[PDB]
């Protein structure tokens, strides 16, 4: 029954990220890596409030490794930083000045992120995820954010937060995350979403059942739904997958043996 | 049968901040103003060299601060590798309270909490700097008078870290987690297992499915101690704490490691306890 390798990833760019991974998934390579290439294409900035382009990323392997920067500047791969921090150091997350200097000291290269043209578009003013099952049955994730969208400096999203953006537990499943970051790290959404798969759940119903308490939650916050965005895509151990979304119009992208193509989740705000 | 108010926190210094946050509860005040009170305890006092004002500095001689605060309807905000500012739980309640974001780090955080009226200061001590120079956390939780949880989660650790490293005090699942239909966690010791585990979360998740506060704890360190042999590391080089709170105020604690108690009050009294662990 186990349906592998397989890759999932967020939004119509998805699309071209599992490309990348496929390159590596086919050929019978890890998951690690295979997830780090992917996100790598679309790494290859829309600034904070003050001009500045931060870069989140968080990456994930399937024997309990992880590394995450946060909030850093400067340099073009942040998923390659994230995947040094947890290879090379003792810690699992360093953000701001410090991922930075990490960043020099294993070799990457200090670069000017702002195009004058998001240079200029922020004078006027004043995400990916990705999850894989390797063909050793084997689960890694990566994300990555480059938006700030002119938030405060130093604004800390839902990717780089262990659980919230990305979450996979090597015996069980993975699962990554869409939407507003605010609200995928009050709920640690995808942590909700896995271990709902580890009660046995199947991935679809994990992400349904994930957002229908995520929508109880919003109501009980007094919020509406139509200002919220938050929803998920899953893989477990077999290779089955899942989607939902609080609100319809995402799509993901998965790629297996049928090939690559586009998918739309089932979303809860009817 | 429910035992309101009760306040946890951890460690023995939780003793004398349990005493804080009463001041609080015993008047029927807030869940939340309790924690913020009696962790602000901790980081003002230097001699508390693991929480705010006081604390060990990064490996660079850099004071950087963690804090993170829950209240009892999925509110939150957090502050991380923060500098300069003696008391990040309460820039933590005002990124909570004051911005549409929930976490800020770094240079950031700071410009924010001078925006908010809080004041630059020195916080690395003679003391500090000596101990530093020669080289080369508190979580609380409460359920108040109302019925209603809160927690806070703040730090200084861990000592001659990397500038920029960040642990699980900050970060809302790890540290902290707060859910008011269910109960509260809170963690304590090396952050990144708790990160990697997703602890305090995982804590409210166990509740959630009908562990008591103590097997929901247990249940927690036990996945901890499987991961970390699953990744050909040493149990002995761990420790982790966590305590827990349900909604009617039972409440329960475990850990990996003898040597961690925590400070429970409620209507009897403040008590020193020390909870089961599994490095037999």
């Amino acid at each position: 029954t186990t349906n592998k390798p397989i890759v999932l990833s967020t939004w119509n760019f998805g699309l071209h990220a599992n490309v990348e991974a496929w390159k590596v998934l086919s050929k019978g390579g890890k998951a690690l890596d295979a997830v780090e290439k992917g996100v790598r294409l679309v790494e290859d900035g829309r600034p904070d409030r003050d001009g500045r382009v931060t870069l989140d990323a968080c990456i994930m392997d399937e024997n309990y490794n992880i590394g995450s920067v946060a909030c850093m500047e400067h340099i073009k791969n942040p998923i390659s930083v994230a995947r040094a921090v947890m290879e090379k150091t003792p810690h699992v997350m360093l953000v701001g000045d410090g991922a930075l200097e990490f960043a020099l000291s294993q070799g990457f290269k200090k670069e000017n992120l702002l195009t004058a043209e998001s240079e200029k578009e922020w004078k006027e003013w004043l995400t990916i995820g990705m999850i894989a099952l390797d063909a050793q049955g084997n689960l890694s994730g990566a994300c990555t954010t480059s938006d700030m969208a002119y938030k405060m400096h130093g604004r800390v999203g839902d990717s780089p937060i262990i659980g919230a953006g990305l979450f996979v537990d090597n015996e069980i499943g993975a699962a990554t995350a869409t939407g507003h970051g605010e609200e995928v790290i009050r709920t640690v959404g995808t942590h909700l979403v896995v271990e709902l798969m580890n009660q046995g759940r199947t991935p679809q119903q994990a992400c349904k059942e994930a957002v229908e308490r995520i929508v109880k939650i919003v109501n009980r916050r007094g919020k509406n739904l139509k200002d919220i965005q938050v929803g998920f895509i899953a893989l477990n151990k077999k290779g089955e997958y899942g989607a939902y979304c609080i609100q319809d119009g995402f799509n993901f992208a998965v790629h297996d043996q049928k090939g690559n193509r586009l998918e739309t989740p089932g979303f809860a705000l009817k």
